[PDB]
């Protein structure tokens, strides 16, 4: 089998993307946001906290004939940004781009935090790691792509994010049509439940190619590209007036600046991220001081290809028996 959805910003900006994701029966469709960065299928719904829903589409198990209550299961999950929510779990029937799963862990909110009540694009998550990291408990649950792997012509997905523009997840195939050139593909390690791997690099527009390792996990749940204070100092001085802001929370540059583009190595192939990609626009509304894409790693702990990155390149999450990751241009 197959899946083939579009996913489209939430925002002016690429902050997120969501997906249409039908749930149950009769179908309840829900718009999620599909984050290879953790691994939980997790819904607003009809037990969602009343004053934490503000907008959002709600799952109401109640109403779907397929739904079941999995017994005593509970979860509870903290995201990068802060931003947490928990609650119980259904199994239920998930399809995505016609692509369907049953018994799936549908894992319905009790309480979100007050950004995910704020943002009322975003319906819920699904998560694309590796099911280690998922946070059922006493009896951890699968992904959505774990649970589809076997059924599909081939066990991969694919992220074609756009910039400030649609996209496309594929399950089960690689669109051949849908990258330029040929795709370079590169290991994977497991070790920390991310797809996670090494860039063997980094230019800042028509500068050289600097040769180092970069170890990162290709995330399409954040939004920016984060990277050691090496690199990021490196772009950045290459921007008139751009610095590092401790009361903005990062690197901001003037509005009126052009900005460069930035290539990241995989293995001997390149992905370069167009300057206007890394343009977040104002700090706050009127201001023309604007806040950049690429972003320090220092004190996150591990360095981020997020949507900055991604949305650059077709991007192949292959879950054979040894997992490896994919990067075409486009």
């Amino acid at each position: 089998s197959t899946g083939s959805a579009t996913t489209t910003p939430i925002d002016s900006l690429d902050d997120a993307y969501i997906t249409p994701v039908q749930i149950g029966t009769p179908a309840q469709t829900l718009n999620l946001d599909f984050d290879t960065g953790s691994s939980d299928l997790w819904v607003f719904s009809s037990e969602t906290t009343a004053s934490e829903v503000d907008g959002q589409t709600i799952y109401t198990p109640s109403k779907s004939t397929t739904a079941k209550l999995l017994s005593g299961a509970t979860w509870s999950i903290s995201y990068g940004d802060g931003s947490s929510s928990s609650g119980d779990v259904y199994t239920d029937t998930v399809s995505v781009g016609g692509l369907t799963v049953t018994g799936q862990a549908v894992e319905s909110a009790k309480k979100v935090s007050s950004s995910f009540t704020e943002d009322s694009t975003i319906d819920g998550l699904l998560g694309l790691a590796f099911s280690t990291l998922n946070t059922v408990s006493p009896t951890q649950q699968k992904t959505f792509f774990d649970n589809a792997k076997a059924s599909l012509d081939s066990p991969v997905f694919t992220a074609d994010l756009g910039y400030h523009a649609p996209g496309t997840y594929n399950f089960g195939f690689i669109d051949t049509t849908a990258y330029t050139g040929s795709i370079t593909y590169t290991a994977v390690s497991t070790k920390q439940g991310f797809w996670e791997w090494t860039s063997t690099g980094y230019a800042v527009g028509s500068g050289t190619f600097k040769s180092t390792s970069i170890d990162g996990i290709a995330d399409t749940g954040t939004t920016l590209l984060y990277l050691p204070a090496t690199v990021v100092s490196a772009y950045w001085a290459q921007v008139s007036g751009a610095k590092s802001s401790s009361s903005v929370g990062g690197y901001v540059f003037p509005c009126s600046a052009t900005l460069p583009s930035f290539t990241f190595g995989v293995g001997s192939a390149r992905i370069v991220i167009p300057g206007d990609y890394i343009d977040f626009g104002p700090i706050s509304t009127g201001s023309s001081s604007c806040f950049g894409g690429i972003q320090s790693s220092a004190g996150i702990g591990i360095n981020i290809f997020g949507d900055v990155a991604l949305k650059a390149a077709f991007v192949v999450f292959n879950g054979a028996t040894t997992p490896t990751l994919g990067f075409a241009s486009k």
